[PDB]
């Protein structure tokens, strides 16, 4: 089954899913990194005023809603969304499985109020199930449907037209459609994180970071490439980037210029170039241009680790493989 996704300024990749019957629909981004299913609760008082903006699941309309009630909070690198979990039947591309789920009744304005989407589809492994709930694509494989028992992404670049599909997560298999030429493999350093290990980094034609080997984990719910703050900075300073509150800029009419960088996996280099990862929306030097790398210091047992989001997927489409453990990218078409 294929999902169609929408892209919102390639920084936002989410697709519909289904949530009780009659089913009430959901904008929900699809994340390798978490491992929990949420959408916003018609119990999230509208103080709240990111409820007062996005869809709320309402049990008392879901004829096939069964009560559960347990708190849990779920903590992202960049906020935290706190409820209690609910049952009922879920929709996702042409399947419909019993989940359990997370209603939310707390959403914080920042950053919920600049979410285009309105919850979450873990697509992790239950070793990181908060609340040990079994994950949805778990519950999916249980169903013994999926020719495959893996699952692939394809995040398009951005477009100012209503024609380009955004985005495209398949169940079960890769769609050839998104990519050419071989997958090439890397297996994981661990089922329960879909993180592998990654040989080196490097900006410009010299492997100055991550020598000595560091993680990477593929985070198809994070927007940027992220790095160790050190890392970051030191990766930064090359760039000749100016770092700001939250993020990295560079002049605009520099941005064209900028070096490659790349990513040693699994004995290949993944390369970016320079129109791969800056926003250049101006080529004026008097502007500043915003770089698709970010600073983010991922805690332990994860991390510390570097984290592949949505800059590296845009150019290499990406599949889960569950029954071997191991991440295979194909260069995307
Ligand atoms: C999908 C859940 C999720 N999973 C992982 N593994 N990491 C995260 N940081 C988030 C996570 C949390 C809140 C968010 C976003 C991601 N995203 C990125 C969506 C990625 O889609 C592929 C936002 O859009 C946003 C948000 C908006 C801002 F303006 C600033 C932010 F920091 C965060 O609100
Ligand atoms: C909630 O779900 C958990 C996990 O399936 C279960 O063990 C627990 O009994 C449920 N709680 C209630 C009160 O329904």
């Amino acid at each position: 089954s294929s999902v169609i996704l929408t892209n919102y300024m390639d920084t936002q990749y989410y697709g519909e899913i289904g949530i009780g019957t009659p089913p009430q629909t959901f904008k929900v981004v699809f994340d390798t990194g978490s491992s929990n299913v949420w959408v916003p609760s018609s119990k999230c008082s509208r103080l709240y005023t990111a409820c007062v903006y996005h869809k709320l699941f309402d049990a008392s309309d879901s004829s096939s809603y069964k009560h559960n009630g347990t708190e849990l909070t779920l903590r992202y690198s960049t906020g935290t969304v706190s409820g209690f979990l609910s049952q009922d039947i879920i929709t996702v591309g042409g399947i419909t499985v019993t989940q359990m789920f997370g209603e939310v009744t707390e959403m914080p304005a920042l950053p919920f109020m600049l979410a285009e989407f309105d919850g979450v589809v873990g697509m992790g492994f239950i070793e990181q199930a908060i609340g040990r709930v079994t994950p949805i694509f778990d519950n999916i494989i249980s169903q013994g449907v999926l020719k495959e028992d893996v699952f692939s992404f394809y995040y398009n670049r951005d477009s100012e037209n209503s024609q380009s599909l955004g985005g495209q997560i398949v169940l079960g298999g890769s769609d050839p459609q998104h990519y050419e030429g071989n997958f090439h493999y890397i297996n994981l350093i661990k089922t329960g994180v879909w993180q592998i290990q990654m040989k080196g980094v490097s900006v410009g034609s010299s492997t100055l970071l991550c020598e000595d080997g560091c993680l990477a984990l593929v985070d198809t719910g994070a927007s940027y490439i992220s790095g160790s703050t050190s890392s970051i900075e030191k990766l930064m300073e090359a760039l000749g980037a100016k770092k700001r509150l939250f993020d990295y800029v560079v002049k605009c009419n520099e941005g064209p210029t900028l070096p490659d960088i790349s990513f040693h996996l699994g004995g290949k280099e993944y390369t970016l170039t320079s129109a791969d990862y800056v926003f250049q929306e101006s080529y004026s030097s008097k502007k500043l241009c915003t770089l698709a790398i970010h600073a983010m210091d991922i805690p332990p047992p994860t991390g510390p680790t570097w984290a592949l989001g949505a800059t590296f997927i845009r150019k290499f489409y990406t599949e889960f493989d569950r029954r071997n453990n191991r991440i295979g990218f194909a260069l995307a078409r």
